[PDB]
């Protein structure tokens, strides 16, 4: 395991340092999103809380067709909001419910450090 902590201050600081095998170590799902919303990086224990296969999904759109339950304003807006200000740390429970067995989680969104990326890490609650 990588040890770090879901909702770390610095977390950008630590998951600059990982290639996709590094990211597959953490306690938490993991997404990278350009700031279209496609998907750069997204590792195994993500694929746990969905089910997805993380290889499959890398360069598919997030919002418009893996995760449409999100195209809202509660995350989708909270996300661009964060693209276009450039500024993004936000965290909130959500009901994950498309395809799927309507899973609650816990999802913090964060701008990553390399330039025009964009994290969102998940958790179960
Ligand atoms: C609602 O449609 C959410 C779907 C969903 C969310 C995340 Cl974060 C994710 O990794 C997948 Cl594959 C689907």
């Amino acid at each position: 395991m990588e040890h770090v902590a879901f909702g770390s201050e610095d977390i950008e600081n630590t998951l600059a340092k990982m290639d996709d095998g590094q990211l597959d170590g953490l306690a938490f799902g993991a997404i990278q999103l350009d700031g279209d919303g496609n998907i750069l990086q997204y590792n195994a224990a993500e694929g746990d809380i969905t089910g997805r296969d993380p290889k499959q999904v890398i360069g598919k759109n997030f919002f418009k067709d893996v995760a449409p339950c999100t195209d809202s304003p509660e995350f989708y807006g909270k996300f661009k909001e964060g693209v276009a200000s450039g500024n993004l740390n936000t965290m909130f429970e959500y009901t994950f419910d498309y395809q799927m067995t309507p899973t609650k989680v816990k999802v913090h969104m964060k701008k990553a450090l390399s330039g025009d990326s964009y994290w969102v890490f998940v958790k179960r609650v």
